[PDB]
């Protein structure tokens, strides 16, 4: 679909079997979700944002459905202000910017 | 144009008579640029993301040219680690997400 930007581009995602709401974020290299329980191994990682760095749990090769489009990739879980879908998954569902 | 997301969506902007590089960032409500002496009055503001908040100066009705497309709106100036073009200006140049 074509998504305009007058409102936040929030979409429904399915991850770990649970539905969540997330922001399509072209300024994010990586996908970062708020604290949740996810099945699978994870490793400690750090990521930097506008205000500095935070600690996250890095889950690899996670299945995630974004508006019905399937992606399988890295998901970071930690104290982000909002769930963000980053370019690592936006590229998998074929997302481009157009103007 | 059409911008894929394999790499950071960086573009050249013209603001305050100067050329800069900035991200087209659908996850940013507002436009945030590196420290630069814009003339005119401004208001203090705090904006938050991953890692916490930074202090910025809010300038209103600022002209920016983005890859040949002109836009006018609020620009926040401060010690941001990267320049982001946010939705307040992306809507003006007719930018959409497409997948
Ligand atoms: C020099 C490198 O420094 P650096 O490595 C990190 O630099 C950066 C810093 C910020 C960005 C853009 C942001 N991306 C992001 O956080 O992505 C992270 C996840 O993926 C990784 O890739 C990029 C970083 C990692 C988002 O697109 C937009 N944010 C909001 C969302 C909801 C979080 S916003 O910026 O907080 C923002 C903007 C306008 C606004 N108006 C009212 S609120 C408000 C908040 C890109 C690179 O370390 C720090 C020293």
């Amino acid at each position: 679909p074509q998504i305009t930007l007058w409102k936040r581009p929030l979409v429904t995602i399915k991850i770990g079997g649970q539905l969540k709401e997330a922001l399509l974020d072209t300024g994010a290299d990586d996908t970062v979700l708020e604290e949740m329980n996810l099945p699978g191994r994870w490793k400690p990682k750090m990521i930097g944002g506008i205000g500095g760095f935070i600690k996250v749990r890095q889950y690899d090769q996670i299945l995630i459905e974004i508006c019905g489009h399937k992606a399988i990739g890295t998901v970071l879980v930690g104290p982000t202000p909002v769930n963000v879908i980053g370019r690592n998954l936006l590229t998998q569902i074929g997302c481009t910017l157009n103007f």
